[PDB]
């Protein structure tokens, strides 16, 4: 058996809030929502790994880069783009570039250019629009029992929250707001804001986990937001077999929520949202006649339904799994 | 007077050709249309030139890189994106990436991602989709006088260039057709193709930047196709002075039409088909309240019908220009 395709997804890496918090006074050294330098590093690491992993250990793909054998595409967003950018230095780093003359580099450091392209801000494949995005949790999410519960434990703390942070803290999805800025926070090493303790901050970002995750509990809400990017994939998988397509790798740049509506779409939801530099693989396998799929996720296999000890299972398999999802929704 | 604001067009870098002489054995190292090493090369160069011209020279841009500080939009092609790409590691070269920790590059060698966005590929933006650009040559352009005399002119050749190459010739379309090849050849010093003389290579070559130029020479072809982008750059200085952006340039990375539009659309068309790694800057400068602008073509400042001596003109001037001609058209 040998790898033939892989499609993959992944999260941007480490980026600048996209809110503030009303009542301190943090400064990101980039503008709100840009991937920040450790952002980038975080991708160019993970590039760097499907190396080893993809060129060295299964050689799907070689030690310089072959022209359109391999798409990507990105979500309308600069962090999401710079991250493709960046994770491709990984992939394919300096000094595995092209040569022009006599082995004179093409750019300096031999450079690899990869082509991305970008969706439009409006299309719903890699991320819903923000606007619709909320509005598919206010109708199918934020009134579910599930969340009205841990609303209603999480409740006696919302008044402390909002005139410490000044934030209006209403309900979960307030927590989930400032619990972002406060991941940020944390992952750059900044204080607490005034009268935030530890244990409040830890308790806000712990909702704000949970909150992402759930989101994607229900097969119907990720399958609105998810549905068609995973039977993309899938589709990506299929022209690797049917002739269609001479990809080695079909690569989408996007968002937690990706990651959270593709698990989530094949019936497998994430029970803690995906951290920065998330990424997902479907490996398509050929050995003969014999085409098998295996479902990798933060470095680790993933057992569908349909999946055999082995956490694999035929394209066909696979096919049938997402025509059934499909029939259902 | 300082420089407060650019935007750019270029045409890509070197590339294959998109089709091929049928009588000929020609191989390229890289798929159809695709961009070249060389093509990279150029476009590298061209950002080289651009660091020394904006950065060191005007100190319109920093040399580090500012996030938001350049939007750059490509057409929807690979060439256009790693031609951007390219020219941007030019612009911004290694060395000058951000750095993590304690000095420590976030990417090796230090590089600097930039993000590129992509049009669709349906935009009519950047460049007319293929076949909406043939519909309007076809209407505008293939019956005009000038069209047709000059094919009256080359007719007598068609049926011995048609027997030699194998593709068909049977007008200067089909003669455009396959100067694109051949141009492509000699900048690879690929072999002339069989009974092909040097001689009718050149005139070959000669009537395919003609052919191209001659398209746009009507102002009313070039706002069909350029009067969006046109209207849209003139709008982006109006943004860099009326405070609805803070970019320092907008770069769209396109084509040879893209540059033959504008220059069309604006009534100074070009008298030759732009070469690999052609450029078009509008510049703005200001001193005071008062804000002129000059527009710069492959190295050379060109003159509005507008503009004074020094080849330069005011914004207000720039803009009643343009809302003539969007009124003429």
């Amino acid at each position: 058996s040998k790898l033939i395709f892989v499609s993959m997804i992944t999260r941007h890496g480490d980026r600048a809030p996209f809110a503030n918090i009303e009542n301190a006074n943090y400064s990101w050294g980039t503008e709100l929502s840009e991937l920040t330098p450790i952002g980038m590093n975080q991708e160019y690491n993970l590039g760097l790994q499907l190396r080893k992993r993809y060129i060295d250990k299964f050689g799907l793909l070689p030690e310089h880069y072959v022209d359109q054998s391999i798409y990507v595409l990105s979500s309308h967003t600069n962090r999401t783009v710079v991250s493709a950018q960046s994770l491709l230095m990984g992939l394919y780093p300096a000094g595995t570039g092209p040569l022009i003359g006599d082995g004179d580099p093409a750019i300096k450091d031999r450079f690899q250019p990869i082509p991305i392209m970008t969706l439009s801000a409006d299309s719903r494949l890699i991320q819903f629009p923000y606007e619709q995005y909320l509005a598919v949790l206010k109708k199918y999410v934020y009134n579910s029992p599930e969340w009205q519960n841990k609303t209603k434990e999480a409740a006696p703390n919302f008044a402390k929250w909002q005139q410490i942070l000044g934030n209006r803290i209403s309900g979960l999805n307030d927590v989930i707001t400032v619990g972002d800025v406060l991941i940020v926070a944390q992952a750059h090493g900044k204080p607490l804001p005034k009268g935030l303790s530890q244990e409040d901050a830890d308790q806000i970002i712990a909702l704000t986990d949970w909150g992402l995750a759930q989101q994607f509990k229900s097969q119907k809400v990720s399958y609105i937001m998810g549905g068609k990017l995973t039977n993309r994939m899938i589709e990506d998988l299929n022209n690797a077999v049917n002739g269609k397509s001479k990809y080695k790798m079909t690569y989408y740049s996007g968002h937690d929520l990706t990651l959270l509506e593709v698990m989530g779409t094949l019936g497998v939801p994430l029970d803690t949202a995906p951290g920065y530099a998330s990424n997902l693989e479907m490996e398509l396998y050929k050995d003969g006649d014999i085409y098998t799929v295996k479902l990798r996720y933060n470095g680790k296999y993933v057992k569908l339904p349909i999946m055999d000890k082995n956490n694999s299972c035929s394209l066909d398999a696979l096919n049938k799994y997402m025509q059934s999802i499909n029939e259902k929704f």
